[PDB]
């Protein structure tokens, strides 16, 4: 147990640019409102401000049609913990891992972390493999609630 | 503003082991208890559990007696973020800056934020400086609440 989740000042370069949404994991017990799933919204690209909040650029599964949604996820009291009202959630954190090479998204709702918790593996392109599904399980594993990875699939309408 | 918090998976042993407080820092408008006060605690060591909670090894200024104080640091649902129930405080994070060369440890109080929220810049040595001082200022300013650093003390009791 060799790695441990810190907050740490990073180059915002680490952060900003596009992103692609390869792979999702919910809580064991997963209660999603369904009208607005976290597992419908596909990242597109990520931007810190000059404020100290964070630009999320999201594409959502929205009816069967796909639309392009803007979130500005404020700054709180706790670094690195960001303020969002969407999705279901309201709470959401990015999480750099197997040494800043792979950047999870992950949202929650503070009603009930354990049932609401949701996160995405993000990467500079959407190239899927095990290896790296398993390289987001064990970054999965540091977390409080524990988590499941949903099965691959290699087509996803709204995802880019 | 190249520099942001995210929580990051961190070695271990970047955290481990002994550290001192070099300088404090506290909420511009700050109300604090007095018969515990977060500025009467010196960190002498940190130890990340292999159940991801963080212990933290204290000497406080205790009546102006000097008493060991071990705190356990419990994992909450948001990684990197700490529950306690001490020092007037009841959440405890980690902020690695300066490109992991500087370590800082900060407290609040969720009733609130604003008025709790200290921060001590902790380091390998007890060595001392304004260049570190400015280091740890810096870091500080990426914070949300407004934070001020405490006047410089070469000798402080119950300090090692
Ligand atoms: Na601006
Ligand atoms: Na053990």
């Amino acid at each position: 147990v060799e790695v441990t989740p810190i907050m740490t000042e990073l180059d915002t370069q680490k952060v900003a640019g596009t992103w692609h949404t390869v792979a999702m994991a919910v809580s064991d017990v997963s209660l999603l409102d369904a009208k607005s799933s976290p597992l419908k919204a596909y990242v597109e690209g990520l931007k810190p401000t000059p404020e100290g909040d964070l630009e999320i650029l999201l594409q959502k599964r929205e009816n069967d049609k796909c639309a392009q949604e803007v979130l500005l996820a404020k700054k709180t009291d706790i670094p690195a913990v960001f303020k969002i009202n969407a999705l279901d959630e309201n709470q959401l954190f990015l999480l750099d891992t197997d040494y800043d090479s792979h950047l999870l998204l992950c949202m929650e709702n503070s009603a009930s972390p354990e049932h609401s918790l949701v996160c995405q593996s993000l990467a500079r392109t959407l190239e899927v493999d095990d290896q790296i599904r398993e390289k987001f399980e064990d970054a999965l594993k540091t977390l409080s609630v524990p988590m499941r990875i949903l099965p691959a699939q290699l087509e996803e309408q709204c995802r880019v």
